[PDB]
């Protein structure tokens, strides 16, 4: 076995409700169904995938991919690093 990944600290920092992340996309239809099944905000949707998404309820999967394709460019985000941009420069 291999463990690593393990270690990602939440924080109610560069975090976002879940209700946003689905208004965001016009999929807060699916609000009842992420509360219930216990997600508050996008980040707890770390351990979800597609089979989740049509075991919760969602009917429709032309939504579920949109869901987990905004979860994917989100999650990815939420880091704890610092801001680093610099601009054309060689040395």
């Amino acid at each position: 076995g291999s463990s690593g990944s393990s270690g990602m600290s939440s924080v109610s920092e560069v975090n976002v409700d879940i209700k946003d992340f689905l208004m965001s996309i016009n999929l807060e239809q699916y609000l009842l169904h992420f509360h219930e099944s216990g997600f508050t905000t996008v980040k707890d949707c770390a351990a979800i995938n597609d089979s989740l998404l049509q075991k919760i309820g969602i009917s429709p999967t032309g939504h579920r991919r949109r869901i987990l394709k905004q979860l994917q460019i989100i999650l990815s985000k939420m880091q704890d690093i610092p801001i680093y941009a610099s601009g054309p420069s060689s040395g």
